[PDB]
């Protein structure tokens, strides 16, 4: 499988994503993710905490800078009218924590897709209050464009998430 992995950061694209994407199969709301490390650092993965929807696969436990990590989730499968929406968080060798949030909602009609990353001092878990933070915040929209901002500590970021029930987010950490 390629969700669970890592690869090398420069080989990260929408294609890539777009196979993980595949590998989950006849799921009608799904989600590709790949975080490209280039902070200077390796990362340790800490949890991930569905909100809504689960998944298959467990997080890149290490990711070496230069690396990238691939991961995914999907909405509950069968007649269930939920989406794929989670924070998850990587404690990075410098001592604080990334949280990465996406949102993939049921419906479109009222809800778009959301997602936003953030750096949190020292080492802290995934859960309710992190993904509320993220996404009650100032998250960027799944809008199939590129967003980028100063994170603090010396890092930014730069990703994208596509806008559809099949999405794809990439992001790269940067020192």
């Amino acid at each position: 499988a390629l969700a669970g992995t890592i690869i090398a950061g420069a080989s990260l694209t929408f294609q890539v994503l777009d196979k993980v994407l595949e590998e989950l199969g006849k799921v009608s709301r799904k989600i590709a993710v790949g975080i490209d490390n280039e902070s200077g650092g390796t990362w340790t993965a800490l949890n991930a905490y569905f909100r809504s929807g689960t998944t298959d696969v467990i997080l890149p436990e290490f990711v070496p800078n230069t690396k990238a990590l691939l991961y995914s989730g999907r909405k509950d499968t069968g007649p269930v009218a939920t989406g794929a929406v989670a924070a998850f968080a990587y404690y990075m060798s410098s001592g604080n924590t990334l949280g990465v949030m996406f949102s993939v909602p049921f419906d479109y009609n009222w809800y778009s897709n959301w997602w936003d990353v953030k750096i949190y001092s020292g080492k802290r878990r995934a859960d309710q209050g992190m993904y509320e933070d993220l996404y009650y915040g100032n998250p960027y929209r799944g809008d199939n464009g590129w967003h980028e901002k100063n994170l603090g500590y010396g890092l930014r970021m730069k990703g994208i998430m596509t806008s559809a029930g099949e999405a794809k987010m990439q992001i790269k950490i940067s020192r």
